[PDB]
């Protein structure tokens, strides 16, 4: 759309970002205790511009959708996927997260949009990449979602 559209929208998602942050929390808490990622945790009332943020319980993936009014239908999600190290001093890789292992480590998190293909996370080494692939166009997303 226009310069501003695309300014209004690019704002939006930074406030969907916001309102998913509670879902990462929930995600970071539970792994702490080894209980199931999505435990405790339920979607915001949708907003106008976010439909709903969802929890996988396995992998603690977080898909942000957000509303026609945001992008259009099938071009509307970020996904949040959380990653830990091997081990906390020097890591040697990244791995997903295991329900039920008591994660010590941060826990990092990498946003992805529409077209990363492939993790931008340096070394230690890159991380997973999302299980249902994101649509929101990269240019609505912030940067560090994008290629």
């Amino acid at each position: 759309g226009s310069a501003y559209q695309d300014y209004l929208a690019r704002s939006r998602v930074g406030e969907g970002l916001a309102l998913a942050a509670s879902a990462r929390l929930a995600v970071a808490e539970n792994a702490a205790s080894g209980n199931g990622f999505s435990g405790g945790y339920v979607s915001p009332p949708a907003t106008r511009n976010v439909d709903s943020i969802r929890v996988d319980d396995d992998s603690g993936q977080i898909v942000v959708a957000f509303t026609t009014r945001v992008a259009a239908a099938g071009a509307n999600t970020l996904v949040l996927v959380p990653s830990a190290p091997d081990q906390a001093d020097t890591p040697t890789a990244r791995v997903a997260l295991s329900k039920g292992a008591v994660q010590a480590g941060a826990i990092t998190w990498e946003c992805f949009a529409d077209g990363k293909a492939s993790s931008s996370l340096p070394a230690p080494g890159a991380g997973p990449l999302p299980t249902d692939a994101p649509t929101l166009a990269g240019k609505l997303a912030p940067p560090e979602c994008r290629a």
